[PDB]
């Protein structure tokens, strides 16, 4: 198990554009293109991300291109980011993931906002921030994906996923 393929898990792969969880216009591996109600709006990101007329349709090589794209980006937010850099630094390599997969999911912006959350990680108090990070949104949201994350998080494992 990789992130790549705990990621591929959770966000599912299409290759038409669809809506996600939240209502917005995504497509591939979990890739956003636009939180904007217009179809149109999304069909013109879309060719702008692709470099060609979609038309909201696009092929599995370019979907992974994205998701490359999308960890990558992910993982140079988190060291880039004066929050989250410290807490990615004092972990293992399972729980990297982890916060990995909240970022690419919710953006630096708002796990930088889990602040108890990240003090309790940081200070490996693993049952203490698991019972913290379900009081959340993002748990009631989408409570299958939060509870594998989570228990990601607690065990150090990757048992969730298997
Ligand atoms: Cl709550
Ligand atoms: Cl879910």
């Amino acid at each position: 198990m990789n992130i790549f393929e705990m990621l591929r898990i959770d966000e599912g792969l299409r290759l038409k554009i669809y809506k996600d969880t939240e209502g917005y216009y995504t497509i591939g591996i979990g890739h956003l293109l636009t939180k904007s109600p217009s179809l149109n709006a999304a069909k013109s990101e879309l060719d702008k991300a692709i470099g060609r007329n979609c038309n909201g349709v696009i092929t599995k090589d370019e979907a992974e291109k994205l998701f490359n794209q999308d960890v990558d980006a992910a993982v140079r937010g988190i060291l880039r980011n004066a929050k989250l850099k410290p807490v990615y630094d004092s972990l293992d390599a399972v729980r990297r993931c982890a916060l990995i997969n909240m970022v690419f999911q919710m953006g630096e912006t708002g796990v930088a906002g889990f602040t108890n959350s990240l003090r309790m990680l940081q200070q490996k108090r693993w049952d203490e921030a698991a019972s913290n990070l379900a009081k959340s949104r993002w748990y009631n949201q989408t409570p299958n994906r939060a509870k594998r994350v989570i228990t990601t998080f607690r065990t150090g494992t990757w048992d969730a996923y298997k």
